[PDB]
């Protein structure tokens, strides 16, 4: 038993990750077959953030000007594309490395690991969510740009995110593998803000199954609600709504449990509306909410890869 | 900017797990150059486990009896030798896998990275503590028994911690990798419970310079104190006490945030006395412990491996 915020082994990422350096501007890129996924600001100093125009910017740059190093060795850049906000860059060599993987477009609320690297080089691996506003709450420092999140079903690598920015307020943006962002973000170094930072109320009723099934269950009441009732608790929380689809996606650790839905919204009432009173759940004093219902299932019941 | 837990890429211990199944039991192990290290209570069924002989249980093992399967490939097993609570099963094969590396026995405090593993596979990837009493609070269940913790400086990994027991209050004990459990605990089923779970001070000042470098600050106060005075209220809340080594070894992150440690000691005793007032901290309604001042120096600094 126990339950802990849990990433992906991230071997299998670890063998994609490489070096582009661009002029002066070096950070990380996604090595896969024979391409070279990474953010198109690669070609910008600090100073071009400001108002950059991409396509002007990439006219200079040729596939010599695109330094690609795996490790200690240097790959040989044959071609190279813009899409969207990430460049394609060609090389001579297939990773060997590469495994069985997917893009994919997470929703928000969903959960993926990042592999922080700093100079194609792996620094650690933590779980993030998909905010409701778009962002991420990493730990990206400079030359980060690049990493790349990801989740794994069995040999498959779905990778999801890649890094591109830091918003004034610390929290991070980036886009899916085909370059496009999550949320309204840019890559131009400007007045962007993000917007409420909503609870994802389908993760902490997940959060509370999982504490019951480790053995805290001292929030467990003696009342029920409804969908209706809880939603105008959650709104006057900055909760997410929670919907029918999310009753049906708790169905399993429903059933594992014994608490039905309704009820177990009915302790997460009381929490949101009287506090934890000093008490802890799972060994945190707030309500955790980057924990998936596909997340809980898969720690307790000890899925591999 | 940002602060994560963040756990050591996973990718080179990967390479180092096996499955490891004596009759019915089928538990993970630790393939370094030709030798699989693994807990000895492979040996035992869970009816074993309540008084156990090992010595008398080996008996009755040869060779041929331990299964070790790489992936889906078997290996042969040449030898075998029981080391305190470990087992060393000698192979024919050399793990063309195996990382620089060195065995460690950490001290109470120190932190590492847990790759949690099912039937040789590995399910996920989380930062620990060793507590003050010996225990993690880690996530293991059934066969999750041989999983490992350790630790990366560079290319070399340091294994300190091999997984073998969960004890009824759900918290988890195991041995270093010479098979020596840490703290007073046995591969026994038995009454053994842990004793005070005390807080370490030095990681929570350590976390909270991590605070001020990433932004939150709520929290720095007009006063200071002294080593004695704070002693005074850490005894009080369960904490260590703080040494003269605990200040030389803030001494670095002192340097970088200009904020005295006697000072910050002072922000903490204040923190202590009178809770977050329903304030947060790097996202966290409470004080955290499992970050040591390397850890943070690590991330705000962007070490790579």
């Amino acid at each position: 038993s126990g339950f802990r915020k849990m990433a992906f082994p991230s071997g299998k990422v670890e063998g994609c990750m490489v070096q582009v350096t661009c002029g002066t501007t070096t950070l990380n890129g996604l090595w896969l077959d024979d391409v070279v996924y990474c953010p198109r600001h690669v070609i910008c100093t600090s100073e071009d953030m400001f108002n950059p125009n991409y396509e002007d910017l990439l006219i200079r740059k040729s596939n010599h000007n695109f330094l690609v190093q795996a490790g200690n060795v240097q790959l040989r850049v044959i071609g190279h594309s813009m899409q969207n906000c990430v460049l394609k860059l060609k090389v001579d060599t297939a990773n060997p490395k590469t495994p069985k993987y997917k893009f994919v477009r997470i929703q928000p609320g969903q959960t993926f690991s990042v592999l922080a690297c700093y100079n194609g080089s792996p620094s650690g691996v933590y779980q993030c969510a998909m905010r409701p506003n778009f962002t991420i709450k990493g730990s990206f420092l400079n030359g980060s740009c690049g990493s790349v999140g990801f989740n794994i079903d069995y040999d498959c690598v779905s990778f999801c995110y890649m890094h591109h920015m830091e918003l004034p307020t610390g929290v991070h943006v980036g886009t899916d593998l085909e370059g496009n962002f999550y949320g309204p973000f840019v890559d131009r170094q400007t007045a962007q803000a993000a917007g409420t930072d909503t609870t994802i109320t389908v993760n902490v009723l997940a959060w509370l199954y999982a504490a019951v099934i480790n053995g805290d269950r001292w929030f467990l009441n003696r009342f029920t609600t409804t969908l209706n009732d809880f939603n105008l608790v959650a709104m006057k929380y900055n909760y997410e709504p929670l919907t029918q689809d999310h009753v049906d996606i708790l169905g399993p650790l429903s059933a594992q449990t014994g608490i039905a839905v309704l009820d177990m919204c009915a302790s997460l009432k009381e929490l949101l509306q009287n506090g934890m009173n000093g008490r802890t759940i799972l060994g945190s004093a707030l309500l955790e909410d980057e924990f998936t219902p596909f997340d809980v299932v898969r720690q307790c019941s000890g899925v591999t890869f």
